[PDB]
């Protein structure tokens, strides 16, 4: 036989090497810019971030840390990771004498589990926001039947705290009481579907009374934190973890911030740095994904610009404006508003489940996600970061609410005519002219705005 | 006021971030103007890189194709389904007997997800000892008892070793340890083992002691796909792998698992699929990195080509030719040869440590890595995949051996002139004309070959 | 030369070891010349003591009757079989529905053996909080998170509490915690709880959350045998107990477990017997203490007599009469009374701590113990079994309350005169004529009654 | 109704209160003095020990330690426990500045598990002598199938070391190699059926090379240790646990010895005392069994007498003399002799199992126990302490060997005539005149010697 020439296999563009995958990426590109993307955890990152993500940085193995690698060839990888770490501190206004950061986690879930491994022993106790109350899997999750779902609940001992059953706010009194009975070694704040800000000072007061470490998972609001538009968890938390692909508008990666230097009121100093770095490598991960680190460095510089602070301001205002429109139609929002990037829409007063609204919205190129509410999820979660990154403002998000209003009206019209069971409901989705009209208006409205990451003019499917 | 989308979102990297753009360009030159001999490294294709840097990074798709948590996944599902079916085809697996999860972020997440699926916390694991060629994720604790690897933190690990004299895996001591220790899981595969694995013997040991058998084929997965080494799928219950080494894809992981009827209690069937998929999500990971999955799908298509089988053949032949050249100069290789992509070079007969040779080689743009040998590591590990991907053949790898020979000769001259201690050795690296002469010859030799992934002609830093 | 058997082996203790003989004689006088109010203490019979000190201590008999590891157990087997059948008869249990293991060395080994039988390491357990009246073996960790009890070291425990105002068990907060925490095992029973237990409600909570239900009836086992309190066998899967408290036997433990068909998946039967017996031996214990088993068999026969049911009735009536007397003086009892063998005396309304009252009472040969109350413990626990075994009735226990009243009065006089701090309090104990006067009145009152276990007439230290 | 008077229920002798149990104790008393007791773990303790064991000390609750109890009334209990501890140190020639002891363990298995809990965390690694090689359950045991039997193997991670497959001695080279692969936190020496002395110095050399603590379980030879007739484990071990009812000839209890004071070649001191005491109480046990502690104090004083050192010398000589007689008949002993209180008799060369010899011996009032040998146990374990306590010397133990020789001859005669299967073998035990003749000669021989603990003249069944 004969080996392929480098020019054939190694330099030929994707559109020629693999038409199938190229065609599917092009279809996904159109889907992203011809619908309304309301997944609260999604964003549209920049072309610059994407160019660093798709680069020769993927070829380099660089196990270890800058200045203490396991092998050579890391002269420029070290500068990239050092730039990424220093830019990570600048984006969140942290002094390098009081804070450090590890930028090697592959994603948010590796970042959280590495933080747990660093400061906790197996079976140590952890408290996190309950999933039906707005928490995340990695904060601990086991079912009513006792089945341990999350790895946090498998390798550690978790116990959730809940929001108030009626107001929807975090019950800080019941949080403190459970923390005193349970005595966790680590308390986690932050969540995935909580529509209000966090009282980190009260969390610090509870952690000090029970003797726990305080960690904040700011994955969802990290972009708002960098722009100083929400409460800063660094004022009170020992460790802060985050994703970088949500409101921060970067690549899919994770970071772990940790305190260093003198402790607040012997002459004790913090002992997190070595534990956190060792937990990431050599304990849990292998070689870093340097293409993610380089792309993250780009995203962190953009997050420090004045234009980004205006983006975070706009995300909050769009979420509020959208929430005001929905409540003006009589709809119920958890806590009756929002202070961040998302709204949590209670659908139980309409006799609807999140599944039905999400399915019909998806048929209209409106991507939301069903989400549990306090108490077959009875709500949908709606986020503003992604569509705001396309340039939408308050008036545009009121139009989104109008589309959502039309979609729920069609959901109720279908349910009233065919039935409450899924098999009955599905009958109304086949050959529905009103759905096809709603999708047409979404598509035309979505095409009105720009799209970052790629050029619509160069798209395959226009 | 918000920035216009065209300004922040569509502007090329070279304008948005000159600092990072310049550093990527410098790393591009380093990759194509030196000799890359890290056995775990490769140079992937531009096609893989174009899929890696694409709008697929924007999509959240928690769950599995056909079983997602939310919508918008019409095209993501087809990409992951294509990736899974191409993974089975690339390794010649029947879909009724094998399944695969392609969501692991990397190789270490892939191994820990497999452990979580089939093991309870503190269950016992046996893996190849690190000084014998093993990997961290197979278990590692220090002399003091400090648990380094997460495998040794959340599970109970015990290593097995190569034969103290031959350097081959001691299958007799493996079986003896397996019966004393009674592991629930035995791991085969390694990072610096220069021979093939007897998976049939591992199955005999696993059946005698009652353990599951997992193979971590990360390093030789490309050779396995091309059927140039023994296939672990013939005997192992689970096969994990990276996709960025000899497979020449993006940085990702996969978990292969058996399906269907068991081989001779009743008509029992395998029970791995649901446990493995659940362990990846929702247990350990969050949303998959769909840009990795799409790039992996491209890599798996390329791995099924006739050109890739010829590449795997060439990697093996280059490793032999390099090893044959080194032994002709009197140097010592562990097991006295190789049957895969790498050679393990024993430096103790020369009175050298792996640290010194690696440091001087790096000053000449020759990237190797110090590596423990059976027993301050006394060896260096050298791999053929990366330079073979640039088009080098046997004669070119014999010149690489000449460069290595020159480097070790300079290392001994420094040690004889300044001393055996590292601080003494460093004195010989300051303003060394012979090192700078070797660096110049490496650069000129490296510039002779093509480079996948990007165009050398469009590089920022020329010559 | 070896000593003759008659010299070392047959000589009485009074000659072999005068030092220890003298100390036992002094302890004999202390036991019958003071007021013993430790709720967990009793005075067992001479018959029990004769079996306890017998040649049964010489026999090794690892295993179970009819399933031993070696021979010579013809008579040991009959003794253990008698002990087991008498254990079921004493608590009115059908042998087809209940079994019992009588080999635990004490109560704490009995509880930990039950945990080992039905739980895996780190499984979750709920037990009565120590400040609410619980016991160490039900789980205990400090404010700092330090795991004190072995139950909290090898398992994951979480306490439930009494109502903050009434002092009764908060069954609503119990169920709420059981659903959040999801324990595999819920423990009922306690050491200082002055009311009866609603085992039916515990069964409803255990069934709703999916837990096993165990009762530790150590303190009230004598009252249970005489059917003077609620029976935990009606609702619990497992019942553990000591045998030296209200049961008035030797220091040993037992584990009762359900057998036979389950109450309404299929025709399921209980699976406790083999797990519990295996947990005791060979898992946790070695050879049983057959002298304890023989003495226990004697105690269980005595516990089945009509005289024992009258003793249990009297213990309850004495506790009420003592508590009624204390409340007539204005003192505060937790839950304002009792339904069992003890009273829990709240001293915080008097501005006193349990430590001070216990110290002054001990100087007067009145043995109580400081005990936490809901919330430097602010209470003392007082029990009726021991003094009731000496023949005291209600009028005699009202005199005991008068002694306690005098003791607390002296405690307050010292605190008012010297101070609230412990170092201040100690100043009032030096050469206190009122304390010495109270001690004299306790001695004269204590000498009025008989004493089981030994003959007061043959004591070494008379008067 | 009416309560029983104290004189009736509380002062009446056992023979009247419970004739059934009294009759069974009397039958057990005769069985003990009219047969040959060769269970290596059994002894006959003194009447003085028994009088302290059966005393009013059983009525006292005394949770805690002397000088730091939880409640009052402990003036005399404290003196008894303090006497017991100081006598424990004297019996083993320990300086109180270098060694402490806790005398509260209920038995040997509680003593070992309390020591493990004190110095180890759950799932820490332990190495102990394999059961087929002469080890004990509490040192760790899991089956070939992987079933975890011992609580040591359930709550900790155990791995056994073995004797040499041919010589029967401990393989110290393979011990060191396994310790270096496995890296235990605790190494246990001592065993239940090992017929030779221990090289504690080599055990210390292995423990120091791998970084482990060294514990000796001297339960079986504790009497020989007190009399300084075998190697002392205190010279090299960090912790020493023991029972008190075997060769020490005391009550059924346990003790934990631990090092204190300056360490051997900073100015570090030992940290065992607080950990060991806390593990016993409040961690694992409740109130001490003060009747056991008082009886133990008596036994420890007797163990310090010159008569006891002569007893330990005689136990060793009786075991050797018995072993010499058996080997003179062609029988096989593990390691071909003994250096302590027992012999391990290999029955496989005779085509016999331990079950058959033990069953036939038991029918002749000869109590041995089947015991695994290196490799359906193929051996029997025979001990000298109990019969030596009755005054038997070398000539008497050669008569025991003659009885054992006759018993095995009858076992082979039965097996040759009826078969190797248990059902075949049992046929030869029914109405066997030779067995009844052997039992008659054992009974007459056993009646020739005295019996401690009780007066044969006062027995019920003579
Ligand atoms: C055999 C093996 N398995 C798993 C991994 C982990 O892969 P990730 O870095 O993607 O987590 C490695 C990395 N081996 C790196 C080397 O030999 O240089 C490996 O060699
Ligand atoms: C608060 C939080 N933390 C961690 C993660 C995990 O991130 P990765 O998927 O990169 O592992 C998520 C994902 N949240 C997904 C969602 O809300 O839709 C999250 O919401
Ligand atoms: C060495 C050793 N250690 C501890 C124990 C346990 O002692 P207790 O039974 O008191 O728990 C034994 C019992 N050995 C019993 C035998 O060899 O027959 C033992 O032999
Ligand atoms: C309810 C309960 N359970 C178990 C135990 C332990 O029993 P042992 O001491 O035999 O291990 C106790 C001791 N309670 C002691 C007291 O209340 O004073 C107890 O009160």
């Amino acid at each position: 036989s004969h080996m392929d020439p480098v020019s054939v296999w190694g330099n030929t563009p994707l559109a020629t090497v693999d038409p199938e995958i190229h065609d599917l990426i092009e279809k996904e590109k159109r889907r992203q810019c011809r619908g309304i993307e309301l997944i609260a955890s999604e964003n549209f990152t920049s072309f610059a971030v994407i160019e660093a993500l798709g680069s020769a940085l993927t070829n380099k193995y660089s196990e270890g840390m800058p200045g203490n690698r396991y092998y050579g060839g890391n002269e420029y990888i070290d500068q990239i990771e050092n730039l990424c770490r220093s830019r990570a501190l600048q984006a969140f206004h942290l002094d390098a004498q009081s804070w450090g950061v590890n930028v090697q986690p592959y994603s948010g879930s590796p970042a959280n589990f590495a933080a747990y491994t660093a400061v906790l022993n197996p079976h140590d106790r952890i408290m996190g926001l309950d999933l039906p109350s707005g928490g995340h899997l990695t904060h601990g999750y086991y079912t009513s039947g006792g089945k341990k779902i999350s790895a946090t609940s498998i390798y550690f001992e978790s116990l959730p705290y809940k929001v108030n059953s009626t107001t929807g706010y975090i019950d800080y009194d019941r949080l403190e009481e459970k923390a005193l009975d349970f005595r966790p070694k680590l308390i986690i704040c932050g969540g995935s579907a909580y529509p209000r800000d966090w009282d980190y000072k009260r969390f610090r007061e509870v952690a000090d009374k029970c003797g726990a470490l305080l960690l904040c998972d700011m994955a969802h609001t990290s972009g708002l934190v960098a722009a100083q538009e929400v409460n800063s968890p660094f004022e009170y938390c020992d460790i802060v973890t985050t994703t970088t692909h949500k409101s921060l508008r970067g690549p899919r990666a994770g970071m772990i911030f940790y305190r260093k230097g003198p402790k607040p009121p012997e002459n004790a100093v913090y002992d997190f740095e070595d534990k956190i770095n060792f937990a990431v490598f050599p304990s849990l991960q292998g070689g870093p994904h340097n293409h993610q680190i380089g792309a993250l460095a780009v995203a962190l510089k953009q997050a420090a610009s004045p234009g980004f602070k205006a983006y975070a301001k706009q995300v909050k205002a769009n979420a509020v404006a959208l929430g005001k429109y929905l409540m003006g139609k009589g709809y119920s929002l958890v806590t009756g508003g929002t202070e961040n990037h998302l709204v949590l829409w209670d659908l139980r007063p309409l006799g609807l489940t999140g599944n039905k609204v999400e399915k019909l919205c998806d048929l209209c190129n409106i991507t939301v996600n069903k989400n549990a509410v306090f108490g077959a999820p009875g709500g949908v979660r709606i986020g503003a970061p992604a569509m705001t990154s396309r340039g939408l403002v308050e008036k545009d998000f009121e139009q989104i609410g109008e589309f959502l209003h039309r979609a729920v009206t069609l959901t109720l019209e279908i349910q009233k005519e065919h039935g409450k069971l899924l098999k009955d409901f599905n009958k109304g989705l086949v050959n529905n002219k009103a759905i096809e009209d709603l999708k047409a208006d979404v598509e035309k409205f979505s095409a009105l705005f720009d799209m970052p990451g790629f050029l619509v003019s160069e798209m395959k499917y226009k």
